[PDB]
């Protein structure tokens, strides 16, 4: 559903919704040892009115985690993969 | 898949995806004419870590609809369905 993350032993992957929301308003913030996530979709007033969506969430990798190791990619389902493997593996 | 809106002649009904987030952490905010919705995810720290999942929007009423007639009910598939009939409908 929404709650879609994978937790491996030695790496993980999150595969969050955001179906319908742009690449450029997505944002993977790997700080220390904590990634906030963020994803707006684009405000556009109309009769349904004013767009606030927000479809985002919040990882925090274990501290056995190399930074760099972490990547993403959102893919045309509008599925946002973030893997992030553990340091050295 | 995430913008689902009904946008009628003289109704409305938005189907938010809001799967895995309970009634309890949903909100529907009907002021004026805008109606301003909150969906917070139980912060559930672990593996995963910090929870901070808010799948929200925002929808604008037209001026011709009667606040009361707004209602909203979540499915047990996790679809939040916010119908309001404009005035006298």
């Amino acid at each position: 559903g929404l709650s879609e993350m994978r937790l491996e032993k030695d790496r993980f992957s999150v595969n969050l919704d955001v179906k319908h929301f742009s690449p450029e308003e997505l944002k993977v913030k790997v700080l220390g040892d904590v990634i906030e996530v963020h994803g707006k979709h684009e405000e556009r007033q109309d009769e349904h009115g004013f767009i606030s969506r927000e479809f985002h969430g919040k990882y925090r990798i274990p501290a056995d985690v190399d930074p760099l190791t972490i990547t993403s990619s959102l893919s045309s389902d509008g599925v946002l993969t973030v893997n992030g493997p553990r340091k050295q593996v």
